[PDB]
């Protein structure tokens, strides 16, 4: 007996499959695809999304946590499995269990990983992260002779193998991309030289979703793409959205003009009203940011959230609809009839990119594969 | 082999136990305690918190979702189990499996629940929610003769039993509490009268954490308290915080003056710098709201988050510390040495109450029972 969900997120298998096939088609036999499925596949559920990558013969996947790395192996993925962030010794020592290529951007961390590999009688594959793009996040600054000297020392560690060299773009702007690209191509060249590595045995990779779509020169040996799979990109509208966030009406309540709604009485009814009580609140990631601001879809029509969101309940005004029934389907993101809640309005209310919302919705609501 | 966590939330068993015992001591033999453990025990993990209630002989618990209701029964709770929101037919029909007292504030929903009880050959217990407090959320308006008539009709439904009558305060202000209290005491009286119910067979309850601490006259037959268990209340500082949110340093990176940090290069280094890369980001609920705003604790000292949070990584400035090592413990909420990150600064950065943060952190990071 499946437990009944207060709310749920539909994950369109056909949309994902479409998107995977489309990127694959765009690259062709150029470069190669690394599917970046961090953040629990950006809220879409690593359990749901990874098998779909595996069925499309994707050969490389990037995640961040040991849990994710374990899960991806458990789902039968056999190929190249990368961690797309710097990780701790504790993390990396356990993660040899899953044959992961780690991301190293500092010599001390390279020495510490090399000590772990010596301790386990292994040679551990790494991607050397450079700060060519300028993130000053995961990557080694190799702006000069002494940064290059650090890279040379990393190449002398007998129990690492450098299988890749990478950077990452700070700004989704085609021209800033082209600049950082030229800088990476120049720096990675010197790095290969000081490290004694053959360009043909080392995967060069810099591009993310925006670069992959916008700046074909970026593709290099491999692209690292994420948001592309969920139509989440400022660079195209041809990749399909994958999530639809739904619930149902728990009660339909009649209240007089003059009544107020919600904590601190922040919305006053201007008319006798009919209010839908929906069991979604901020514990479902429907945050306080939506208070007197959000909209939902009911009967194919956009209706407003009234007052402050509660932890587990939101109230929407249905006074202008009719023939609405308890149990009627409500949509908080996605399509219903000829209405839609868009990513863009979610960003504007929330004050942050949509990917943060999809991740936080995905963490707080059951995902169900559809289509 | 336990999977290594990128980050984790310590849940102090001793703090919770302290808080439970303290409320219990405050009420004594007056009223009674309903522990409200919705929102996954406000982010503290229903799996961890419920057994602690059960060991303290708590006799009544309130949650919201069927999953939670199932879990609380599965953990061996035998007592009075309430749903503290309006719920759908789908939800309520399944939830007889767990012997739940539902929350009904409309006659149609009362009729629909009564139809479900007739369909299952049961008499289903309910709490009749009134809108005395003014939420216009879960509760019946019984301001007059015709609202009272709806309550009379609810009392004529042969397959519900009214075991309780309740309201809820919109405003944590002692005087507004006292007002709403007088209104509830007056309305619930008429309601008992029109419904043919004996006051002695029906639990009256209105108080939440703030009312329970601030306005002793509120306690009535039962209090419904939540945030009290986690020291989460504007009404006292004597209840202990329960959560500590931790991670560790993944890499320590040296970068020149003039370098920038993070997406869109929003922070420029003013000096040669030493930066700690920590594997916590917005996928761990460390939202973009913390960009160039947050602080962490390292070596017992408060240090700033630099640039925009990434999905899985935050960078903090450690240039002013020394002898810092990879794997060193980092604290994002709670105490370390003689430094602290407080609930109040989390609210100010986030723009919302702390409970939303604790819930969203709890949804995106492993909880580990300590003490």
């Amino acid at each position: 007996p499946a437990i009944v969900n207060n709310s749920w997120i539909e994950i369109s298998r056909s949309a994902l499959d479409f998107n995977v096939k489309k990127v694959q088609s765009l690259l062709g036999k150029q470069s190669s695809l690394c599917a970046v499925l961090k953040g629990d596949a950006y809220g879409h559920d690593l359990s749901l999304v990874a098998p779909i990558m595996i069925e499309n013969n994707v050969k490389c996947i990037g995640v961040t946590n040991n849990q994710e790395l374990k899960e991806v192996r458990d789902l039968g993925f056999k190929g190249r499995l990368m961690r797309v962030r710097n990780a701790t010794e504790q993390e990396m020592a356990q993660a040899t269990n899953y044959n992961v290529e780690e991301l190293i951007g500092d010599l001390d961390m390279a020495k510490r990983l090399d000590a772990i590999a010596k301790q386990q009688n292994k040679v551990i594959p790494i991607h050397l992260a450079l700060n060519s793009g300028g993130m000053s996040r995961n990557g080694l600054e190799v702006d000069n002779k002494s940064g290059l000297e650090k890279a040379k020392q990393i190449s002398q560690l007998a129990n690492l193998k450098v299988v890749g060299i990478m950077s990452h773009y700070p700004e989704e702007d085609a021209n800033k991309v082209r600049e950082d690209l030229a800088r990476f191509k120049q720096q990675s060249q010197q790095v290969l030289e000081v490290m004694g590595l053959e360009r043909n045995n080392v995967t060069l990779h810099m591009a993310n979703t925006f670069a992959t779509i916008t700046v074909p020169e970026s593709w290099l040996d491999m692209v690292r793409v994420g948001g592309i799979f969920y139509g989440d990109t400022i660079a195209s509208t041809d990749y399909k959205r994958v999530m639809t966030f739904k619930s149902n009406i728990a009660s339909i309540n009649y209240y007089p003009k003059g009544n107020t709604v919600g904590y601190d009485r922040t919305y006053t009814l201007k008319r006798d009203s009919v209010l839908a009580n929906i069991p979604v609140g901020y514990a479902d990631g429907y945050r306080r940011v939506f208070s007197n601001a959000g909209h939902a879809l009911i009967a194919g029509q956009r209706v407003p959230v009234l007052g402050k969101t509660s932890m587990n309940t939101v109230i929407v005004d249905i006074t202008s609809l009719n023939n609405i029934k308890p149990g009627d389907e409500v949509v908080f993101f996605g399509k219903q009839g000829n209405s839609e809640i868009t990513a863009e309005e979610i960003e504007d209310i929330s004050g942050a990119l949509f990917t943060e919302m999809s991740i936080l919705w995905g963490a707080t609501n059951q995902r169900v594969l559809v289509d």
